[PDB]
This record gives C-alpha cells, sequence and structure tokens, in this order.
C-alpha cells in the first residue's frame, strides 16, 4: 500500500492547431481558464511541451486521449502525452 505514482499530462508544441482550438479544449477536458490556457501554450512553444494537470495514471491516460482526440477527428496535429513524475 505504497504512495502513488502520478502522471503529468503534458500539452506538445505544434504549428498547426489553431491558437483558438488548443483553448476550447483545454477547458473542455481540463477545465482550464482562457489566461491559463494561453500561458501553458507560451510555456509549449517555448519548450517544446508544458504540464497541464498532475494526477492519477488512469486519468491523465483518459484525459489525454480525449483532449488528443478532439484535435485528431478534426484533421490537427494537436497532442496530449503523459509522463511519470
Amino acid at each position: 500500500l505504497e504512495r502513488p505514482k502520478l502522471y503529468k499530462v503534458m500539452l506538445l508544441n505544434d504549428d498547426y492547431t489553431p491558437r483558438e482550438f488548443v483553448t476550447v479544449v483545454l477547458k473542455a477536458v481540463f477545465r482550464m481558464s482562457e489566461d491559463t490556457g494561453r500561458r501553458v501554450m507560451m510555456t509549449a512553444h517555448r519548450f517544446g511541451s508544458a504540464v497541464v494537470v498532475v494526477c492519477e495514471r488512469d486519468i491523465a491516460e483518459t484525459k489525454a486521449k480525449e483532449a488528443t482526440d478532439l484535435g485528431k477527428e478534426a484533421g490537427f496535429p494537436l497532442m496530449f502525452t503523459t509522463e511519470p513524475e
């Protein structure tokens, strides 16, 4: 019954997904406000990726996939990933 291992959900930078689309994905999936979302993007643009949330593995995986799927099915390369903290 040891300490749980939490997972970061990362937003990845890209050149093709519209800024305003990412904002509404972040709002819908992660409840993240406009201002916060825009800081997350600037970070991803500066470093290649940005942490969105850190949570239980199953939940991290589920949200990364829902948020990615929204971009994918719109024809955008938008990608969210998980990584262990």
